[PDB]
């Protein structure tokens, strides 16, 4: 899936921005999943994006 992709894409920007000292830049990459995610009406992975966010601030 393309949606599937992108997203796969903005969480792994996500997940090094976050590890690199830059959450607000994590942040960014984390916000267009989510749209990408809610556009595609995928609440299961608009829930997986949410979690993923959350392991990352914590």
């Amino acid at each position: 899936s393309d949606e599937e992709e992108k997203v796969r894409f903005y969480l792994e920007q996500a997940e090094i921005h976050y590890r690199l000292g830059d959450p607000e830049a994590a942040e960014r990459a984390i916000y267009l999943a989510k749209m990408i995610a809610a556009e595609n009406s995928d609440p299961e992975l608009f829930e997986e994006i949410e979690e993923f966010e959350k392991e990352l601030l914590e």
